[PDB]
């Protein structure tokens, strides 16, 4: 009764956010999407035109139920943070209550307290550049949008969450081992995120009895994954399917069912952890 | 039908039982492997109803135990048992309790299984610090606590379905110093965690079978009381300093095991997963 | 002949920068100090008034030789990055060539190419706040000054360094395990720094044959260490001296002699590494 | 005067020799512990001047070797040698080669030492994958490659000065899967790295003695050629993909060992230090 999850970072059905929504929907969790304003209207129109109907089919006995879909920008902590330019920009002008604080307030006002929170977003202006060639501003952009946004989400959402709630984010192994092409300070951002997951786990655990973990996912041909540049993601997938201990296609719903477990009471003694869902690729040193 | 063999249950106070309870919730059939020295007292307590309250899952269900078999992880095959054991009071009345014999017996009675739990450890010199542990004591720890996992996998893969899943239990003393966790137990756990990776590679590639290990926080089990109030200290420190200040239950480990043993976790393998209320993340007590 | 080291982050004789200078000076490496403008004039006056004379004594057979002392602010990559306000500020107005690019240029013009580089600096406006309570701006400040500054230093100094040169920075274990009181995103910054050390090691190793490592140091009662708030550092030191495998006072020159090794040819097969110099405290789980 | 015992030199092509060379540079007196099966061929090659070119440090200096003694890390004390070894062709002509006997002999001839190097490993089933390794094969790997370090420490601390330093060599297969590194060698290295921490605690607190381990990249030593062209592949892959694309030399490991064994590193203990041209940091070949 009333397992409600906010998923921050869905723009289509091709990423981990959607796989997570599907698996949770399967367990009858109510789902609220937080959608970035640059893609929000296109997502809504597609949704309304039934473009996602096939993708919403669970077992053909069940179909996903989505409780709400809200414009959301993890760049802005409160309304006072929004620069006049953004506020007035073509894609933002007609939207409201999309900062982290406002969206938590809106969710609370409409549905009461929630018990599950998903951070499924990242961004970096200079992702295409190697770390050495990343500018101060590009690096800080990657940290701001990909890492600090988690801390802020936690800060504002803990107020609208029940004790024993659970929070997850997504990370990538480039934080711990070198992945050429994962540029722009994304590796730095993921390293910060994994460390912040531990520190937040301490504070949230002690003060709120709330858990936080992160899933280190293997490669998935999402929309963001193309932004990296056959392309970077095509090589990653090919390499993973050839060399992982489990040689099988990694699905967004593989991450989804792990997410679902971490967000449930079944994982109540797990917190502060980086959990690898990557067909075991992370354990390998030397290829065959 | 799901069937899980759980090697290392002696009573209802350890992690093996909590894992059994949680799997039972999900309608998994459970087979216990019981160390022969305690096999007859276990059967007696069970028959006398000592475990009845511990078997209740809820209003609806009671634990279904498919079978309970003697199992000694010291011995790979029938040929490995020495005379002194053959002659032992608690062994002479039992049979087919080597790792291979148990695999063959389960397969013959019940067919193929799809879940395997290693929940056992031993070290005859656990009360000595590592520096004062003898070669025989150290190798005993590795033999009983680490190699037993490899042997379990070796003999059991033949009786397991593709997409089966295996777990063991470990402890953070492998990675950081726990004074008191002596006799090469820290060594054995480090080997277990590394072996979990290497086995994940061979089992995943050859059989599409997953293997992970759960690094559990402290629980006042029978084996824990043999370390030297060590466990009293560990539990008190964990409950005081862990990010989550709730009592760690065997079923907290059990529900994670159940997930790792299910298809829900089909993309996780070779991993050490911490189920310890977050204690492992702390650097210094606040 | 001509082992020259630039040490970025010395403001007095109480920190790791000074211990590193001493140990290198011991091996006859020439030392150039990069001194932050807020403390630069006070450092120079103290130096000129002989206040550091005792602290410069090596074995009483030898005394430290300092080749140069340059104003340096790791906040600014190039002259074009300096805001008009800073440029005109009381402490900056009378200084020149203190951005990362300008200082590399100046060093090159005066002394030619160098072969050793030390990043011994960190800053975070909100260090006193817990991570959960750190603002976006405070967090980005910590990353900018403590982590990105390393990348930028590398980017500009690789041009004035010889092949087979070596770079080190300093980090702290709070990046990997939770240290309450290490706030403001300093833990996040150190996690980024350790990850960036690997990524830089790849690029610098492959393109320049230059090594980079970081030293994870135990507690030292430096000036910065008081900024954290008996205080945070007093407890850290007390705890380290009581519980480390080696129960002995950790000296800045203990870090210095490790730094010196990492910067020398003796460590030519080590790169991308986080090296712990902390009397072994990091290996402990449970106290006695 | 500094004196270092180096256990595990068989010829001039391994890490033991490179460590000996580098310590010699710093005027450390060197004592070799040589596995009895190869002790007589080593002495013969040495006398015949086979190693003369390898002993040159430079224009100035030649390696000073204080002594060369038979040493078998399989045996803790005289009582541990079985008859079959006593009767063996290559052992019967040698004596005082157990770990305790060597410590006693060195102490009696030369007094206290202050540097100790464990540079040895063995595993009779190295060519089998972990899953197919027998209990006896696995325990042999742990016995010879891991427990030998604990025993070395146990017997040698008595003959060492306070502020002494100990190192061993390990390999990244303990932490990440290297197909080919079989027979429980990966297991033994994981135990070695964990044991390095636990020993650092006991040795640091009780004796103020430091212990670290160097995780080395691949070198075409004698033992390396026994793994199954494995080493040819490892070296080629390392030289192609490591951040530093220079040939890894035994003396690259030797200069790190020398530093860790000196007072320069007085604040480092319980650590695994990677000396591998940075290869360990890479996630996937570019
Ligand atoms: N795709 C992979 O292969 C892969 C591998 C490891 C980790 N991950 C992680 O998974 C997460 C999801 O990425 P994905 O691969 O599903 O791509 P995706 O495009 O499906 O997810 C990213 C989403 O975040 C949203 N977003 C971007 N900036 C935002 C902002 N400022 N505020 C609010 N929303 C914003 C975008 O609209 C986008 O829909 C990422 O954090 C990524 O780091 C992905
Ligand atoms: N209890 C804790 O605090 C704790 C913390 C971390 C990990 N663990 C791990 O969990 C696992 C279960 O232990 P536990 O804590 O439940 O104690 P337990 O006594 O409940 O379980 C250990 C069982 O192993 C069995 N056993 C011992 N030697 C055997 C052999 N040669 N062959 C077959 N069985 C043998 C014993 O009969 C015993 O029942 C162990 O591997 C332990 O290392 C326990
Ligand atoms: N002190 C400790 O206990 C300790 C423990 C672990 C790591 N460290 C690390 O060692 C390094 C040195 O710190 P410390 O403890 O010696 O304190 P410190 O005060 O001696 O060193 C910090 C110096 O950096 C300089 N600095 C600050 N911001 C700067 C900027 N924008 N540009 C140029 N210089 C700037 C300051 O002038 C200061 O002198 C730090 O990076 C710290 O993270 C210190
Ligand atoms: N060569 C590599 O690529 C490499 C990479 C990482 C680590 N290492 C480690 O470096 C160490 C040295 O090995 P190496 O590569 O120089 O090969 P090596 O053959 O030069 O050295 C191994 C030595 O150990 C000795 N030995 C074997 N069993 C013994 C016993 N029971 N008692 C005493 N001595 C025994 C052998 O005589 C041999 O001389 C090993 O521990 C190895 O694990 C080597
Ligand atoms: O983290 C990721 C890892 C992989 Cl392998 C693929 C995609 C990922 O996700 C991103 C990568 C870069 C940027 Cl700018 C934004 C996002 Cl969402
Ligand atoms: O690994 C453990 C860790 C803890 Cl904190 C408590 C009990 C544990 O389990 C054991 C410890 C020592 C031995 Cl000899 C046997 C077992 Cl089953
Ligand atoms: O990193 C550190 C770790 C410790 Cl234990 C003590 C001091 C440290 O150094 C700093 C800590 C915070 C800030 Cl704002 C600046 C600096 Cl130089
Ligand atoms: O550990 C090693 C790692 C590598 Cl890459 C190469 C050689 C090594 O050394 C050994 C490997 C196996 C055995 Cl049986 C004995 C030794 Cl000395």
């Amino acid at each position: 009764n009333e397992d409600i999850c906010f998923i921050a970072g869905i723009g289509d059905t091709n990423g981990y956010g959607w796989g997570i929504a599907k698996e949770l929907s399967k367990r009858n969790v109510k789902i609220i999407f937080g959608i970035w304003p640059p893609v929000y209207n296109i997502f809504m129109k597609n949704y309304k035109n039934g473009k996602f109907d096939n993708d919403m089919i669970i077992d053909k006995d069940k179909k996903m139920n989505i409780l709400d879909m809200l414009p959301f920008d993890a760049s802005f902590d409160t309304a006072n943070d929004i620069d006049e330019e953004t506020k007035n920009n073509k894609r933002y002008n007609m939207l409201q209550n999309y900062t982290i604080e406002d969206v938590a307030n809106l969710i609370h006002q409409k549905y009461g307290k929630i018990n599950m929170l998903v951070h499924s977003l990242a961004n970096a202006k200079e992702v295409q550049k190697d770390l050495l060639n990343t500018s101060r501003k590009g690096y800080l952009d990657a940290l701001s949008k990909s890492s600090y946004s988690l801390i802020s989400l936690c800060k504002y959402f803990v107020n609208i969450m029940k004790p024993q709630s659970s929070i997850i984010s997504l990370t990538y192994h480039a934080s711990q081992k070198v992945v050429p092409g994962y540029g722009g300070g994304m590796s730095s951002a993921k390293a910060a995120l994994e460390s912040d997951t531990r520190v937040l786990a301490y504070h949230l655990g002690r003060n709120y009895n709330i858990r936080i973990n992160t899933i280190s996912a293997g490669p998935l041909a999402s929309r963001a994954a193309t932004a990296i540049n056959y392309t970077f993601i095509d090589y990653a997938i090919e390499y993973s399917e050839k060399y992982a201990p489990l040689r099988q296609k990694l699905l967004s719903t593989d991450i989804g069912s792990v997410a679902s477990f971490l967000l449930s009471r079944e994982s109540r003694a797990i917190t502060g952890q980086t959990i690898y869902v990557d067909n075991g690729l992370n354990i390998m040193f030397l290829p065959d």
